[PDB]
């Protein structure tokens, strides 16, 4: 072996092989039953790279552990040998979270990389699968690449593999394949998981001041819940043995196959697991983490549930806890438009850039490749800066860490402290699931026709105590400040004159079933609001959001299916 033959396969190809902004999702089942189909969008992916330019190229290839993911592995390494694609870098076993993708990509100057990841959605014999494609900068591939290897896969007549080839994926170093015939070497290096990774947040995070905070008297006590997904085994190498935790701190951190049987999506319920853990008031500090880790729930004593939005608020309003950005300084903030508004008062505080996006990476990328960006949230558990071109569940940890560490408080304490600084955006998001879509699209276009009228700003809402008073209602446009590119509906907001904002989307996927996404922001500075439940506070804005949209007139939804 190890000399191997390069062949040509004819194909039929499939027409429904689109790549998204999160990559080709598709059930298990598809992938296995579908002749030809992972191989066929392998193939259109290489073919987007320049055939003079593949020896010198290498591609970073690793996912989130779920099934299937180790065949699909070894058919990316038939299918880049036989194209001529001159390495990949695969992580051990096939093992690496995307935000170690994204760094792995960047360090070595990688043409990008292919992860096999489906984030939150099931996995296992009968879950989901997907591949994810990255480019040279560590990030999503953007529309235009997208685009080309759409059209490509729709098409393709024949793709190239190199049968025999087998990749050991469990142990360490160059593999070199001789390609019959071929003149170059095709070469992988398989890399320990964790390495490159946690020698970046070596750098970006003081390690020493983390091992004295978790470590020893006194020491904060965490549980860190990997939710059996792919940060398992950089939570026990780097929040364990590097950096000293009790090994009892990484829970579900042995990688599964099929994530337990669970959702690895870190919220209340999904992760119910941690936050019964974390009621029992023993320890100080809790966080979640999806599947493939660019995702981060963190919860505080008994079970103190900090919302992603005012997350991403906290750690402004302490980034230079951080020496990473002691050093670069912070560039800007930002989060997508759905997200609360806390960040927001944080940037007018200390006077920064806030950056309003509509959801989707490819705009914090963007202005992160300009140096106007360093922190960007969005309310869907997700936090990042611009170490990466990727979102990171674990660095929003290690982050939280070292502001606890300097801060010298409780979770909780610190949330309190900053409402007192800055105010409370209490925030929640309503779902609603799989409304029949006929119902949904007349609920937001009369809602955009109501708002549209020349008098509905300044329209009063009174609520059973204080009055909201609309200020500004649109339907969400954002032109790039880089690409020029314009997105236009992305939400109908009603922004009320007090901080205060109601905000309508209708979610896109809505194709095996609409889902309605509610999210409602009532800003409070009154000690005697700030410390009370959130879904009583909230309850007058969700009155009125439900009014105006007539969303149970047009739907017979009662409640949302989910609320987050
Ligand atoms: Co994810």
């Amino acid at each position: 072996s190890n000399m191997v033959k390069i062949v040509t396969v004819k194909t039929q190809a499939y027409q429904d092989q689109k790549p998204g902004t999160s990559g080709l999702r598709k059930r298990v089942k598809v992938f296995q039953s579908s002749a030809n189909y992972a191989e066929n969008f392998i193939q259109s992916i290489i073919s987007t790279v320049e055939p003079a330019q593949r020896q010198e190229a290498t591609l970073v290839v690793g996912g989130d552990g779920r099934f299937y993911m180790k065949e699909a592995i070894q058919l990316i390494a038939r299918i880049a040998a036989a194209n001529g694609i001159g390495r990949l870098v695969i992580g051990q076993n096939g093992i690496l979270s995307t935000p170690a993708v994204s760094c792995i990509i960047r360090k070595i100057k990688a043409i990008g990389g292919i992860i096999l990841t489906a984030s939150h959605n099931p996995g296992g014999p009968n879950g989901d699968f997907g591949i994810k494609f990255n480019i040279s900068n560590g990030g999503p591939a953007p529309e235009a690449i997208t685009d080309k290897i759409f059209q490509i896969s729709k098409t393709i007549e024949e793709y190239a593999v190199c049968p025999d080839l087998k990749v050991d994926l469990g142990v360490l170093g160059k593999q070199q394949f001789d390609l019959e015939n071929k003149f170059k070497p095709f070469t992988v290096e398989i890399v320990d998981s964790v390495e490159a990774y946690a020698t970046m947040l070596r750098s970006i995070f003081d390690f020493s001041a983390l091992k004295e905070l978790l470590s020893g008297p006194n020491r904060l006590k965490i549980r860190i819940d990997a939710m059996h997904g792919v940060v398992g085994p950089y939570v026990k190498k780097i929040l364990c043995e590097e950096l000293g935790a009790p090994a009892n701190s990484a829970v579900n951190c042995v990688p599964l196959e099929d994530f337990g049987g669970h959702h690895p999506d870190p919220n209340l319920t999904y992760a119910a697991d941690l936050v019964e853990t974390m009621k029992s008031g023993e320890h100080d500090f809790g966080a979640a983490f999806d599947g493939d880790g660019d995702r981060n729930m963190i919860l505080g004593k008994h079970g103190f549930f900090v919302n992603p939005s005012d997350s991403v608020a906290v750690i402004a309003a302490n980034i230079f806890s951080i020496p990473y950005f002691q050093q670069t300084g912070v560039r800007g903030f930002a989060r997508s438009m759905p997200t609360s508004g806390a960040l927001d008062r944080v940037a007018s505080a200390t006077k920064i850039a806030l950056y309003e996006t509509p959801t989707g990476w490819k705009f914090f990328g963007n202005l992160m490749d300009a140096s106007k960006l360093s922190l960007c949230g969005e309310e869907s558990f997700g936090t990042g800066s611009d170490h990466i071109r990727e979102k990171d569940g674990l660095w929003a940890v290690l982050a939280w860490l070292s502001i606890l560490a300097t801060r010298k408080q409780s979770v909780e304490d610190i949330l309190k402290d900053h409402w007192q600084k800055y105010g409370r955006n209490f925030f929640t998001r309503y779902d609603y699931e799989e409304v029949e879509a006929e119902g949904a699209n007349k609920m937001m276009k009369d809602l955009e026709a109501l708002m549209f009228d020349r008098s509905f700003v300044g329209k009063q809402f009174s609520a059973n105590d204080k009055v909201y008073t609309v200020e500004k209602a649109d339907n969400f446009e954002y032109s790039d400040p880089v690409d020029g590119s314009i997105s236009r509906n992305q939400g109908l907001r009603l922004i009320f004159t007090d901080g205060s904002r109601i905000v309508f989307r209708l979610s896109g996927t809505g194709s095996a079933g609409a889902t309605i996404q509610l999210y409602i922001d009532s800003y409070e500075k009154d000690v005697a609001k700030i410390n009370q439940d959130p879904q009583v506070m909230l309850a007058p804005l969700i009155s009125i959001a439900l009014k105006v949209s007539q969303l149970q007139e047009r739907t017979g939804r009662t409640a949302p299916t989910v609320i987050t």
